[PDB]
């Protein structure tokens, strides 16, 4: 995630094992429950798209759930491209860039800290939450 240090600068730091552990814990302890969703938000504060993918991959053995998530992400990325088509320079992010599949961590941090910013982590996070809601329904 990207966090503000003591001075006031925005610095990147890795996800802790503790955080990844708590995430796997909640996904399984509360499997199928929407209770998982606010915990996802809590555990992913300041997350970049790469971070979100690390979290998803740690629970990536769930075949049907991951497939539902993937198709949701694909749909949202397509809608992003419709809503915001791409026309010290910096290229603008496309749907696949927000999902972290075609962008580097450097590029993601660049967008998030740009003036003015595009919070690609927060955007991707919403797509994932859409997916999580659909997983709840698929297993209701
Ligand atoms: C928002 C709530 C949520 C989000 C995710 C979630 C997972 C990954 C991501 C990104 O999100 N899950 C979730 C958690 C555990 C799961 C799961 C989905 N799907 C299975 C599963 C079911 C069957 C199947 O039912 O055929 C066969 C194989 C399976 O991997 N398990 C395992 C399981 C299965 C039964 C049980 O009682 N407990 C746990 N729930
Ligand atoms: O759903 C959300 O939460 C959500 C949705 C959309 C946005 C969003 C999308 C595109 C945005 C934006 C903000 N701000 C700008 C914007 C406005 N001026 N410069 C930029 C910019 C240019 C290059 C890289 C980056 Cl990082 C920003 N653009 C680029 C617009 C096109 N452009 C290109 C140059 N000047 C303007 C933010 C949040």
């Amino acid at each position: 995630p990207i966090v503000q240090n003591l001075q006031g600068q925005m610095v990147h730091q890795a996800i802790s094992p503790r955080t990844l552990n708590a995430w796997v814990k909640v996904v399984e302890e509360k499997a199928f429950s929407p209770e998982v969703i606010p915990m996802f938000s809590a555990l992913s504060e300041g997350a970049t798209p790469q971070d979100l993918n690390t979290m998803l991959n740690t629970v990536g053995g769930h075949q049907a759930a991951m497939q539902m998530l993937k198709e949701t992400i694909n749909e949202e990325a397509a809608e992003w491209d419709r809503l915001h088509p791409v026309h010290g320079q910096m290229r603008e992010p496309r749907g696949s860039d927000i999902a972290g599949t075609t962008s580097t961590l450097q590029e993601q941090i660049g967008w998030m800290t740009h003036n003015p910013p595009i919070p690609v982590g927060e955007i991707y996070k919403r797509w994932i939450i859409l997916g999580l809601n659909k997983i709840v329904r698929m297993y209701s």
